[PDB]
């Protein structure tokens, strides 16, 4: 067995298939970051750091010796525990199709939110700079009126053009901004369609982020490194409940500072 | 023979083909529910209940015995009788093509209305909860002005997005609402086209329901179980008329509470 | 894995084989009901109800609609927990052949007693009518003197003959009555042999029932429906003991009211 200790969990095979399906579905729906960044293959469990290729000056060991430390970025392992009713698990073999997988959905939504907020806003404790912090283009303010959203977005499209950047540009919106441009309409279309006319990429719902992000998806600018992708593991169990977790280990690198514009309220 | 007792009816083969065609045509046109829900294969005449896979605590038979009843949902058989003129039946072999099949059309419309109102509004006596009652998303009020319909519908599309749900969304409208958004026009299109721009599913005419329903058609959320599909059976006859019926047996299950938004006036 | 969670139990393979053998042996010995009734194949875990083929009038959904609920009988799941010493389990691999399987035997005897008392005396909470309650033939009183038992039994054989019934008749006795007709002797034979001369079926020891039952085993009159047959499942464990259970899910149907005579004290 492995670190998931999956065979020790009192979960049947059919219940496991339903839990895997629910977690994978809810996660994909709430991920916006993997649609725009380069996603590496999983390095594996032993992978601990990503080389940046830079060098750090250290106090010379002896006379005439020049020493340099190799720089690297550590992976962070992110774990979201959740708790399942054993009655709901037992219902699945009897043929129930409405078993309560709400904790699985909440854990997948929380893991997806962490991953997206780590990619776009950073996680300083894990030495990850967000796309918002690593952007060299000027930051823009989103207006209160949703009918004035496409104007400011177009100004962001000016900045990537002034930065000398090609590629399909894509706009990612926070859930508040996505709702505002979805529910306001002008001439038989919502403002989301007006945003769709400005770019050759995609208007992407990004419920974890704040503000908005416009960026190129030409490739090679944004890199998500995975040691291991999302997995479900077993912690402990009692007569009534099974404690499990969702787990993934990653770091994020931004190679190109001028490939994005961040917007705030 | 079977329970339809079809060979006992004084109906010719050509008249039978015309009656089957008229009933099938009028039924499909008035069904909205089967276009969005999962429809099972017919179980057969012996099928009486659908297992839910849940358990019900019952008073222990003896000491040290733990007993549980298996929960299930009963099928309901729905029968709509109708009456045909025997002169109209006799006209068909002579080559008439305008035989009065209005009772067949009224029976098919009434059966379709029952089935759709059972799926969407429930039938408590048959222990069927409607989609409106089983929805966990908040209910919305449809405005008086049809030009304000697409706005509220978009708010419903917000709620399924806040519920974490994917899939093609589809909007079903009552006949009053469908007429209102069909006959009011803005900038060379009716409001029905404005609704069509908001979703990747279909604006569906649903004359049996009240209000409106927005829901995902990704699959596995809404399940119509059929023991036997719509069939035409023979009851009795006299010199002038033949009494027949339309008959179908079914139950409806909603597995996913957050996959729909109901709207009312 | 399944709902038994059998691989999670700290029970060795040899100990499992001994427990299965002990439970199966003790159960068969104490079952009288399966020797006389028709026993279906196991439906499976998803099976929840048995269709009776009857219809129940419900309040018409709308005008001109005739609705009927399909009638059915729910299965009941019967679980008898029991507790095993882990020292006795560990003794089996070392080669012990006297490991204490008394709790297994008591659980099998209790499960067999429940099943037989459910078949013959009913379980109202599970909507099961017993053979005694569903019999239309008159009930008889068993006399105090065992030498007068064969007389009354013969009167029961009159009643099935007056009911117009063929087939091998079989007599099932309670443990008190079986002991009384076993230990009293007349002319070199016990009274049990005198009972054996009256029928072409079998004198059957039925320790769970009260009184006596005489009935035909021609087939098609008494039907035991099994979703799942007797299985051993794992609940929980500590350093000293393993909690397991015996479990079976069933219902019982009596199709023929006049195929049996019940006797009481």
């Amino acid at each position: 067995m492995n670190n998931l200790y999956r065979d020790l969990a009192p979960v049947t095979e059919a219940a496991w298939a339903e839990i895997e399906l629910e977690a994978a579905r809810t996660f994909k729906r709430h991920i916006a970051g993997r649609r725009v960044v380069d996603v590496s293959d999983p390095g594996g469990p032993v992978t601990a750091a990503v080389s940046t290729g830079r060098l750090i000056d250290v106090k010379a060991p002896t006379n005439g010796v020049i020493a340099h430390l190799r720089a690297s970025k550590p992976l962070v392992r992110l774990r979201v525990p959740f708790t399942l009713s054993r009655n709901e698990i037992d219902d699945v073999e009897r043929g129930s199709k409405d078993s309560d997988w709400e904790p699985v959905k909440e854990a997948a939504k929380k893991l997806a939110f962490v991953e997206d907020r780590t990619i776009f806003e950073g996680y300083s404790a894990a030495s990850i700079e967000g796309i918002r912090s690593a952007s060299s283009n000027p930051a823009l303010t989103l207006p209160e009126d949703p009918r004035e959203i496409p104007d400011v977005i177009s100004q962001a499209l000016s900045e990537l053009r002034l930065a000398g950047v090609d590629g399909p540009y894509s706009v990612l919106l926070s859930a508040d901004v996505y709702t505002k441009v979805s529910e306001t309409s002008d001439h038989g279309y919502p403002i989301r369609e007006h945003l769709n006319r400005l770019v050759d990429g995609d208007i992407i719902w990004a419920p974890a982020i704040d503000g908005a992000f416009v960026l190129t998806t030409r490739g090679g600018d944004f890199d998500l490194q995975l040691g291991t992708d999302v997995a479900i593991g077993y912690a402990s169990h009692d007569t009534d409940t099974v404690r499990l977790y969702l787990q993934e280990t990653l770091t994020f690198l931004c190679y190109t500072a001028e490939a994005s514009v961040a917007l705030s309220h």
